[PDB]
């Protein structure tokens, strides 16, 4: 049974609600992004209208085989009428194709559903500038002040400089980058660009990347692993055993691996600057954990909410414990008292 924080009151609409069977009263199912916790339940047998971005619709058709007649892609930044209700899709600054949804309810209430997002000051000059929001359904993944991490630009600068130094010292070093979902493509694209290489990967991952509308993608990626010195592997293989095994397969082309694990936050963020990050090393293999986040930090979330001044907040993450719910409610009241709304 579908939980309350996935229903949009006053509509026939749900958000990210495909694992509950046929939801009573639902006439249109929105999908914010192509991450498995959110699409859980969708397949080629789905026969209700799915509303989403173009990129998400490419993934639904090619990866999950949902039939074309049920996929309803909408352009971004554009007022659209769906089943008699005005909606807008906004870029969420999460993974490719990820949106926030603005719903203009028939009674005059305005609702923002962030989906998953990484708040940014640029969102203060979107279509959100123009009107008031009564209800905010908020991605609260990192809603606590201990969750700190650098900008995505600082993280990429560290990765590019680290990879370029290692391979210039040793032209026979291979770079490997872990993946388990869409998102965080800039990690491996920026490294391959500084090295003058295409990125090599499995046929299954190539297919996924081909759905993302990335400019000049055919110039950037390949399934011919032997021609490439940046390889993508499943995240589960990014350990000394999996990497050893991979280096065997390369036919003595390489004699060293430098590997990256983009994580979200880890507690080593509580002590260490990005600049001071060091790898784990065993022989000719080194592994870096890099804090590349596609979710808001505490400070970025607080800024966004203090700007938007919603009348009510409904969290969509960390909702399963009373302690998490109480913590999040305390910070919402601080923010409101401090800013005066
Ligand atoms: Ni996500």
């Amino acid at each position: 049974t579908c939980p309350f924080y996935k229903k949009i009151p006053g509509t026939g609409f749900t958000v990210d609600a495909f694992q509950y069977g046929v939801v009573e009263g639902c006439t249109a199912y929105f999908l914010t992004h192509f991450h498995s916790d959110h699409y859980a339940g969708l397949s080629k047998h789905f026969t209700f209208p799915v509303y989403c971005s173009e990129i998400t619709g490419n993934l639904l058709k090619n990866k999950l085989h949902v039939q074309e007649q049920y996929i309803h892609p909408l352009p971004l930044d554009t007022e659209c009428i769906v089943n008699g209700v005005k909606v807008v899709l906004l870029d969420a600054n999460h993974c490719p194709g990820a949106v926030m949804i603005l719903f203009y309810l028939p009674n005059g209430t305005v609702i923002l559903h962030t989906g998953d997002f990484r708040a940014d000051p640029s969102m203060e000059r979107s279509l959100l500038a123009d009107q008031k929001v009564h209800m905010l359904y908020l991605d609260t993944t990192y809603c606590s002040p201990e969750y700190t991490f650098p900008s995505q630009q600082e993280v990429i600068r560290f990765a590019i400089n680290t990879a370029f130094e290692a391979v210039t010292l040793n032209p026979h070093a291979l770079v490997v980058c872990g993946t388990y979902s869409i998102g965080k493509e800039k990690v491996f694209l920026a490294i391959a660009d500084v090295l003058g290489s295409k990125v090599g990967m499995s046929q299954e991952k190539y297919k996924t990347l081909q759905c993302l509308n990335i400019p000049e993608i055919n110039s950037l990626i390949t399934t011919d692993m032997c021609s490439s010195l940046v390889h993508l592997l499943p995240m589960m293989q990014i350990n000394f055993k999996g990497l050893q095994s991979h280096l065997k397969k390369c036919g003595g082309k390489y004699n060293q691996i430098l590997a990256f694990r983009p994580t979200g936050w880890t507690h080593s963020n509580k002590f260490t600057r990005i600049a001071d990050v060091i790898p784990q090393t065993k022989g000719n293999i080194s592994i870096y954990g890099i804090p590349y986040s596609e979710h808001s930090s505490y400070l970025e979330m607080k800024r966004f909410v203090q700007w938007l001044k919603p009348q009510k907040i409904i969290p969509t993450v960390n909702v399963g414990t009373w302690k998490s719910r109480s913590t999040m409610e305390k910070y919402f009241r601080e923010w409101k008292l401090e800013a005066g709304y």
